[PDB]
Formats: C-alpha cells, sequence, structure tokens
C-alpha cells in the first residue's frame, strides 16, 4: 500500500502537500506541491497524483475554513495535473500554461479551464507569480514564486541529485534554462522541488550542475 497524503506547514500561509504513486521504473514516488493561503482563500500549486488525494487535500483546507480559489499545474505530467478533472467537476478554476494545456490536449487528457501565455504571469497579483525558465524536465515546465515569503516552487524542473525521468526532457536546453532560473531566484529563502526535500537557493546551483552533467553524459 502507498503512503497517505501528507500536509505540512512550511511557512506562514504556505503548506507542502505530499502524495505518492507507484511509477514504472521508478518505484513509489513522492510528489510535493504547495497550498498557498491568501487571507481566507487557498490556491493549489500542483494537484496530487490522483482525484482521491486532490479531494482529500481540498476537504482538509475547506474544513479548516479556506475557500479553494484555484489551482495551477507546473507542467503536463499527471503528478502535477492528476486532480484537474476532479477540480473542474467541482467548479474550482484550474490554470496551466498554454503549452501545458496543448500537451494535455494532445495526450487526450483533461485540460485546465484557464490558460496563460508568456514568460511571466500573476496567478494572484503580488502574491503568486508564475515564471517560465525554458525547456528542461519538460518543454512546458514553469515555476511558481511567492514574493512575500521568498519561496520558489521549482516543480519537477528542480533536480539537485539526478535528473529523473528524461522521457519528455530537453537535455540540450536544460542548462540554459537552469542558469536563467538561478539568476532570477538566487535570493530564494526556500526552494521546493517536486521529488526531493525542500532546500535553500543552493538547489538552483545543484540543478544547474546536474543539467550540465546530464548533457555532457549524452555525448
Ligand atoms: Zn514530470
Ligand atoms: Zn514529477
Amino acid at each position: 500500500s502507498l503512503p497517505d497524503l501528507k500536509i505540512e506547514k512550511l511557512d506562514e500561509g504556505v503548506y507542502v502537500h505530499t502524495s505518492f504513486e507507484e511509477v514504472n521504473g521508478w518505484g513509489v514516488v513522492p510528489k510535493h506541491g504547495l497550498v498557498v493561503l491568501v487571507n481566507a482563500e487557498a490556491y493549489l500549486i500542483d494537484t496530487p497524483f490522483t482525484a482521491k488525494d486532490t479531494e482529500k487535500l481540498v476537504t482538509w483546507f475547506v474544513e479548516r475554513g479556506y475557500k479553494i480559489k484555484g489551482s495551477i499545474s507546473s507542467h503536463f505530467h499527471s503528478d502535477s495535473t492528476g486532480g484537474i478533472e476532479w477540480l473542474n467537476s467541482r467548479s474550482i478554476p484550474t490554470y496551466a500554461s498554454e503549452l501545458t494545456n496543448e500537451l494535455l490536449k494532445k495526450d487526450g487528457k483533461v485540460q485546465a479551464t484557464n490558460s496563460f501565455s508568456g514568460v511571466n504571469y500573476w496567478l494572484v497579483k503580488n502574491k503568486i507569480e508564475v515564471f517560465y525558465p525554458g525547456p528542461g524536465h519538460t518543454p512546458d515546465n514553469v515555476v511558481v514564486w511567492l514574493p512575500e515569503r521568498k519561496i520558489l516552487f521549482g516543480g519537477c524542473f528542480i533536480k539537485p541529485y539526478g535528473l529523473g525521468n528524461l522521457g519528455d526532457a530537453n537535455i540540450e536546453a536544460w542548462p540554459k534554462s537552469a542558469k536563467l532560473l538561478k539568476s532570477k531566484y538566487g535570493k530564494a529563502k526556500l526552494v521546493v522541488p517536486s521529488h526531493s526535500e525542500v532546500g535553500d537557493a543552493s538547489l538552483l546551483k545543484l540543478t544547474l550542475e546536474q543539467a550540465v552533467k546530464g548533457l555532457n553524459e549524452s555525448k
């Protein structure tokens, strides 16, 4: 049996949710996302793997008095988008980049109800920012920045000890994207990866080194 959904406070108004799925050739895979509170409204940063855990996550915050105002998915893989169909069924606004939605549509999967195009986007002005560093883990991966807390959710782009699943990866572009990401968020207090533990800004450097190492290996 897979471990249960975990919800843990990371900072004021910021929670980490961890869900688990068995993924072929990878084993049981932990997935971190965030829940961000702005007054009495909650925003999901990535959904858990499944509708089940997405519902558990939503009920947990609603039963504590937070309205779910929306979700954003950092890329098209199911560990970021698995709960979009369920959220859509509950009339909770779902967001993804235009390219993420395109890839979902291409894969015959449910798409977010809202989309954004361009390098920067405010999900919530001055509270929750989305940034596209360029292709890496996937062509569409984006990160989410919380300027009030100096917290960066790096998603599956942040890979400080190894690059993970390269099936949809762009190894040529990843070092360039990681360099850009590092320049932009060097002052992050915390960096939250999808598949390894929260760290500080050094995770940006480590990701860059792993990206460079990964590209070098392929030649
Ligand atoms: Zn992924
Ligand atoms: Zn992932």
